[PDB]
């Protein structure tokens, strides 16, 4: 429960309070040409971007009720991981899904850089009550290793049937090979 | 999961109930207070009880939930359905968990045999030790899903294996 009140809405989507300093979104959804956020001014806040990966670092402490989560580049490939999906209407919906590789994705009428993964309620995930909508943007894949929670990154996209989405990560470089 | 839905769950007993239709009410058997006189005010005497197992449906003497239209209610979901349980939390929260039914199935609790459908959270790697699933206080909470433009409930809640993501649901017989 702690857990949720990371996740506060962010411009056309969501963001997630990693740690006190430390807040992750989708960079497609901040608000373009903005002078501060939550009155830091911009000047003092240092913006990661990397594919559609957001990182937020502010000058002080500001969300000082949490903890400092794990924060990793990707989750290793075959992890079962949990998107954390607020919705406006005030629903919280955890939602399993089975990571894959980064990659560059053709998806959403755009090309998306990003940790692949597919949700367990597969097939019937067309249906928001089951599956992802654009907007739930910026809220956070994570998973449980021992005790330890591990935030991967955000999402930021999905096809349109719903099965496949796509996590927004720190740096991912995906390796394959020619078989 | 629109909201003229969720406000149909409502507090009963430890747990919860459902309002399937302005007079027809379900929950868990095992969740109703013992040695009640009324529900709701109403006289127990007036109202038509049937339990099959951890399934029970009430149905009022009078119509009492007035603002609810009619659902449709069924006996489970076909195996390999992908369902919803709503949890409404004492806190406020409302939690939608995506599962997906398997068989009907029997398991002894407290050298009980309780029995239902079962099916499998979709929420996480392991729902209970997340703190994704469901937790004692839940019971009664309704099963949904949505077939074409109707939904339908297939029952409610009534226990879960610990440890894991396997939940029992309780459907009418």
């Amino acid at each position: 429960p702690s857990i949720w009140s990371r996740i506060v809405n962010f411009g056309s989507g969501w963001g997630f309070w990693v740690s006190p300093s430390l807040f992750i979104t989708s960079t497609h959804v901040i608000p373009q040409g903005a002078k501060e956020f939550f009155g830091v001014p911009i000047k003092q806040i240092q913006v990661h971007k990397s594919g559609e990966f957001c990182r937020l670092r502010f000058p002080k402490p500001i969300r000082t009720d949490v903890t400092g989560m794990i924060l990793e580049e990707g989750a290793p490939e075959g992890t079962v991981v949990t998107l954390l999906i607020k919705r406006s209407t005030g629903e919280l919906m955890p939602l399993a899904a089975r990571m894959g590789t980064h990659a560059t994705m053709k998806i959403q009428g755009r090309t998306v850089g990003g940790q692949m993964g597919m949700l367990l309620t597969g097939s019937n995930a067309k249906s928001m009550d089951l599956g992802t909508t654009p907007g739930d943007a910026g809220c956070p894949y994570i998973y449980k290793r021992g005790n330890d929670y591990v935030v991967i990154g955000v999402h930021t996209a999905a096809a349109r049937g719903g099965n496949t989405v796509i996590c927004a990560t720190q740096g991912g470089e995906g390796e394959a090979t020619l078989e």
